[PDB]
């Protein structure tokens, strides 16, 4: 009975919780793993452009520099990923 | 070949584009419609709590007050929705 958009959003929460530790936050190695497992085609596109997304994603998204990715920071990362697919649909090359 | 998380994100871009006008932004009536069509169970939960989400969502999310919802503002709205499901998974009542 949930819609597709609702299922999609709930899905990101459960994805998140696949990788958190007991503090409900994601550490650097867990985040790179989350990315390889859940966005391998996104990453591949970047690589083909000469961009290694995982070299700096943790440092870019760990805005408060506590060496963890919290939920708000996780959402911001999903935002960056969404934004690239949005740009592409408007014709930009991927990972622009 | 896209993963579920990748399909989910692409899905939000295409959802967005179901409701935009030629300026690639969503107007107030279109946004309320997007919400009733894609988050009816989210909204229902709110209503049961005495909260009508659509009374103020446009005004809360139209951060630059140009009377449109742009993509960045749309993402922020998805963020609010995600955040409520996250809180719930940690035991909060919905639409808290
Ligand atoms: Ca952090
Ligand atoms: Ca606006
Ligand atoms: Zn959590
Ligand atoms: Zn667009």
């Amino acid at each position: 009975s949930n819609t597709q958009a609702e299922r999609s959003i709930i899905g990101m929460i459960d994805m998140f919780h696949k990788y958190t530790r007991r503090d409900d936050k994601i550490d650097k190695p867990s985040l790179l793993t989350m990315m390889k497992e859940n966005f391998p085609n996104f990453l591949s596109a970047c690589d083909k452009k000469g961009t290694n997304y995982l070299a700096d994603v943790f440092e870019k998204k760990d805005k408060n520099e506590d060496k963890k990715i919290d939920f708000s920071e996780f959402l911001s990362l999903l935002g960056d990923i969404a934004t690239d697919y949005h740009k592409q649909s408007h014709g930009a090359a991927p990972c622009s």
